[PDB]
C-alpha cells in the first residue's frame, strides 16, 4: 500500500508518475496576432487534463479512494496543478512563462486577455521564489502531490463513515509526503532547523498557488464555456475507466 | 529586534498582542428578521479592523516594515485574519459560527444572503478540523501571524533594493515563527516526526483559509461598497499614526 512506502520509494513513484511536456498546437508559419491567446491556453489545458488524470492515478494512495472523491480532488485542484507545473517549467526562464516549449510568454504578451497580466505577474513571482529557493525536482513532485490531496480535502460533503475513512487515508498519505520532504532535506545536509524552515516555506507557497488558481477561476467562470458537460462529469469518464485494454 | 527573540519571547509577545472579543451591535429586544445579516457582519468587520491594526503593530517585526508594505500585508490578509479568529472562536461550538458572543449562527441562518451558506460550510469544516487537531491557543497565534506576514509577501510591486530587504526581513520573521511552532510541539512531547507532520497539517489549513477569503472577497466585490475611500487609504490612516498621544 501507499502507507507502507519508504521515502525513497515515494520519491521514485512520484518521479515515475510525471506527465509529458506537451506542445501548444498552432501553425508556426502564421502571424502571432492571428492566434487567440485564450484559445491557445484553453486547448493546452484540455490536453494536459487527460495526462493529469493518468498522473493522479499513479500518485500513491489516490486510486484507493472512491471515484467520487477522486473527482472531487481533481475538480478542486486541476488549476493549481497546472500552475505549479508551469511555475516549475519556468524557473530557468526569468521574466517568462514556459507554457509549452513553443509558447514562452513574457508579461507584455500577458496583456492580450483582460485580467491576465495580473495572473501572469503572480506566476512569474512564484517562479522567481522557487528559483531563489533552489527548488529541487524531488521536492517539486512532493508539492504537486500535496496539492492534489489537500486542495479539496476540507470540502467533502459528508461525515458518513466512508467519508471519514477517506479523509483519514488522505491525511495519512499527506503525512507520508511530509516525511519524504523532510527526508530529502535531511539527505541534502540541511540542519533540522533548516529542514522545518524550508518545509514551511514550501508549504506557504502553496497558499499563493491557491490564490492564483482562485483568481484564474474567477476569470474562467466569468464568460461561459462551450455549454460544457460539467467538469465533474468529464472527470468521472476519464477516471471511471474500464479494464478492457489490460 | 524581532530577529533576536527566543521562542518563549515570541509566544509571549503574540499572546499579549491578541485583540479583544467584540460584540455585534443590535437591539436584542428586536425581531431577528428585522436585522440585515450582511449589515451585522459588515459592521462587526469594520470594528474589528481597527483592533486588527493594533494587533498587527504588536506582531514582532511588522512595524520594522514600511507603511506602504504594512498596508499591502493587511490589505491582502484582513479577511483571512478575520476568518481564522472566527474559526478559533467557534471550535467549541459544533455546527455553529461564533461571530461574536451574541451572534452565534448555524448553517441555516447562513441561507439569508445568497452565496454565503457555502462559505459558512467551509468555515464550520475548518473549525471542526481544528477541533480534531486539538489546536492550542499558542499555535493559533503563530498561525494568525503567519497569515499576516505571508499572505501578501509574493505580490509586492518591486525588486528595488528596499523591497528586497523588506521581503528578506518578512521571511526571516516567518522562519522565527516556524521555529516557535516547532518549539511548542517539542515542548508538548511530540516526536520529531509528529512535529513536522503537525507543522505541515497546520500550514496546509492556511491554504483553505486563503480559499475561503477569496470566495468571500468574490461576493464583496460583486455588489458595490459605500462609495468608499479605498481600503488601502483607510489602512494608511489607521497605520500612519502620529506620536502626539504618547
Ligand atoms: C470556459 C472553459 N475553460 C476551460 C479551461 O480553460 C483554461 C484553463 C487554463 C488556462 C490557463 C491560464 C493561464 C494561467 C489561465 C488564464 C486566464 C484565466 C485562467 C487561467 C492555463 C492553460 C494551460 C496551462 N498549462 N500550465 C498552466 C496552464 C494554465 C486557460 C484557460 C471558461 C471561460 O468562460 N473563459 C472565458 C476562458
Ligand atoms: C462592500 C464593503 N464590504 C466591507 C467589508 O464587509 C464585510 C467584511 C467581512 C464579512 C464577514 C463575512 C462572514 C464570513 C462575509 C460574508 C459574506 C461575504 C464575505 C464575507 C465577516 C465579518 C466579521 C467577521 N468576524 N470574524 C469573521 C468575520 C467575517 C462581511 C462583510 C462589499 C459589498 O459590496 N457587499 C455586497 C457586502
Amino acid at each position: 500500500l501507499a502507507l507502507s512506502l519508504t521515502a525513497d520509494q515515494m520519491v521514485s513513484a512520484l518521479l515515475d508518475a510525471e506527465p509529458p511536456i506537451l506542445y501548444s498546437e498552432y501553425d508556426p508559419t502564421r502571424p502571432f496576432s492571428e492566434a487567440s491567446m485564450m484559445g491557445l491556453l484553453t486547448n493546452l489545458a484540455d490536453r494536459e487534463l487527460v495526462h493529469m488524470i493518468n498522473w493522479a492515478k499513479r500518485v500513491p494512495g489516490f486510486v484507493d479512494l472512491t471515484l467520487h472523491d477522486q473527482v472531487h480532488l481533481l475538480e478542486s485542484a486541476w488549476l493549481e496543478i497546472l500552475m505549479i507545473g508551469l511555475v516549475w517549467r519556468s524557473m530557468e526562464h526569468p521574466g517568462k512563462l514556459l507554457f509549452a516549449p513553443n509558447l514562452l510568454l513574457d508579461r507584455n504578451q500577458g496583456k492580450s486577455v483582460e485580467g491576465m497580466v495580473e495572473i501572469f505577474d503572480m506566476l512569474l513571482a512564484t517562479s522567481s521564489r522557487f528559483r531563489m529557493m533552489n527548488l529541487q525536482g524531488e521536492e517539486f513532485v512532493c508539492l504537486k502531490s500535496i496539492i492534489l490531496l489537500n486542495s479539496g480535502v476540507y470540502t467533502f460533503l459528508s461525515s458518513t463513515l466512508k467519508s471519514l475513512e477517506e479523509k483519514d487515508h488522505i491525511h495519512r498519505v499527506l503525512d507520508k509526503i511530509t516525511d519524504t520532504l523532510i527526508h530529502l532535506m535531511a539527505k541534502a545536509g540541511l540542519t533540522l532547523q533548516q529542514q522545518h524552515q524550508r518545509l514551511a516555506q514550501l508549504l506557504l507557497i502553496l497558499s499563493h498557488i491557491r490564490h492564483m488558481s482562485n483568481k484564474g477561476m474567477e476569470h474562467l467562470y466569468s464568460m461561459k464555456c462551450k455549454n460544457v458537460v460539467p467538469l465533474s462529469d468529464l472527470l468521472l469518464e476519464m477516471l471511471d475507466a474500464h479494464r478492457l485494454h489490460a
